């Protein structure tokens, strides 16, 4: 019993950070077979980071200008490129510690581990959801950046995020790993602003369905809901509209409790309209919004 | 910026993680060298769990009864012994994968990261602080006995924690990697119930700083209290006593930040004694209790 937010073990990802220096940048990269996958920026220096031209400053450098280090051993770097935002190194080294893995571009609201890094070490590993505002709220010092954000099934590791940068508000904002930003953001320094945030509902349900499978069952109630009501509520609230679709997702945690998806949003609907008036759920005082259906299957099985 | 519960990085303790079988029971040991630690309780039988005499039934086993696999390798078993309620069994085998390790016996309070496993493979990573009542608040299902709590410290893994045991209130019970339980519990399968809980102030205060740090200031007031004073106050709530050394401890923190520590008191007195009337700290409705001052520094470094 219990339920903790709880991220995938690291060590297949350890294995694969480096450290990647152009001039006076430092940052963190992913080192998987003989390439190397670091944020384009590294290539910027502090004027450069106004309003570069990437094309034109890549251009510029040669594969000697790059300096990759895997622990105390240096990666002679034999060959580079530009993906979108991602900078690609080719190193005359394949890694022998490469994982099997995918990368993978997700959908807001979905979760990923991401392993904190400065310097290619490792610090840190946590749980992040992809907010519906294409932002994640980490945990990021200066030198993060090149931090990593993955999943993983049947130890193929499947890599979706790739930090860049912080925005003013102190959120976070990255790429997957081919170099497309999630949500408006350009690796640019200048003010960018995250539109305005919401709840992501089917993990709020989910959410609720773990604290009945660990006998939490006191925010229940006899009643039920259409989905078109349940929508106008959740709407008043700043939640995001649940569709047939997350109904569908969630037939299996349903299917365990006993308790249909549509009594369930009643539950989520009366919380919303009474507060919780001091009790708490799964140790909680707020709704959590940052467990799928299938991180809480995965954690609650059986 | 941001804060969130940090885990350290697992892949040291991965490449230690291996399933022990003798008989029907299967449960998770580490591979440190060539000895395997495990819970002495896998030698136990349903029947035996009741009321078992562990030393009439090691005795009684030979090292061809116990089944130790690491991935799909069987390591074969050359020696057996029993340290306080763990077992050791030496293998043949070194764990070339072993990393710079040490057993410490942690106090209540502090904090360490738990690999949950089950069949000898890694399945997630949280943070956990033993309580003052000597239990953890984990995630753990059927089959995540051995599973192992640690601090890295400079590529140094600090072993301080092997899972042991589910109590009825559904928290969860262990020893350190030398057999000693935590707390008054012991290993058999009675209902054993762990004292009143209490919150961890020095955690707690730590946790504020790291708001400040942060830039979370709404809860400041132009307050300060004695130490005595503040106290009346903990108790009062459920809170342990701030010692002396207590406040030592957050020097650095009320360094960086310019508050000190009794005047940080004083806003936790204030907030204990009015709530937050709707408002949160570092995203959280409810005073958090599972950072350490430590755990706040190495997060919130700058
Ligand atoms: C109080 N908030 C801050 O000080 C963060 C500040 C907000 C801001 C941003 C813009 C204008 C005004 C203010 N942003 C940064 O300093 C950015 C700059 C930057 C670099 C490269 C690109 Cl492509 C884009 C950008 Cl915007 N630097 C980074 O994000 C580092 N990679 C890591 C890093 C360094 C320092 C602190 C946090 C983190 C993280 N994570
Ligand atoms: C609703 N709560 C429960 O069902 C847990 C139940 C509470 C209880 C305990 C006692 C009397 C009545 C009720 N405890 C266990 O079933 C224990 C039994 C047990 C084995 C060995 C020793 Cl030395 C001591 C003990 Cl007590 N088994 C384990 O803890 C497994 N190692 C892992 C495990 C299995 C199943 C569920 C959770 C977990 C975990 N973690």
């Amino acid at each position: 019993s219990g339920f903790r937010k709880m991220a995938f073990p690291s060590g297949k990802v350890e294995g694969c950070m480096v450290q990647v220096t152009c001039g006076t940048t430092t940052l963190n990269g992913l080192w998987l077979d003989d390439v190397v996958y670091c944020p384009r920026h590294v290539i910027c220096t502090s004027e450069d980071m106004l309003n570069p031209n990437y094309e034109d400053l890549l251009i510029r450098k040669s594969n000697h200008n790059f300096l990759v280090q895997a622990g105390n051993v240096q990666l002679r770097v034999i060959g580079h490129s530009m993906q979108n935002c991602v900078l690609k190194l080719k190193v005359d080294t394949a890694n022998p510690k490469t994982p099997k893995y995918k990368f993978v571009r997700i959908q807001p609201g979905q979760t990923f581990s991401v392993l904190a890094c400065y310097n290619g070490s490792p610090s840190g590993v946590y749980q992040c959801a992809m907010r519906p505002n294409f932002t994640i709220k980490g945990s990021f010092l200066n030198g993060s950046c090149g931090s990593v954000g993955f999943n993983i099934d049947y130890d193929c590791v499947s890599f979706c995020y790739m930090h860049h940068m912080e925005l003013p508000t102190g959120v976070h904002a990255g790429t997957d790993l081919e170099g497309n930003f999630y949500g408006p953001f350009v690796d640019r320094q200048t003010a960018q602003a995250a539109g305005t945030d919401t709840t992501i509902t089917v993990n709020v349900l989910a959410w609720l369905y773990a604290a009945v499978i660990n006998g939490d069952r006191w925010f229940l109630n006899r009643f039920t809901t259409t989905l078109n009501d349940f929508n106008l509520v959740a709407m008043k609230y700043n939640y995001e509209p649940l569709t047939q679709d997350h109904v569908d997702i969630l037939g299996p945690l349903s299917a365990q409790t006993g308790i249909a998806v549509l009594d369930m949003c009643a539950s989520l609907k009366e919380l919303l309209q009474n507060g919780m008036n001091g009790r708490t759920i799964l140790g909680s005082a707020l709704l959590e919004d940052e467990f799928t259906p299938f991180d809480v299957v995965r954690q609650c099985s059986g």
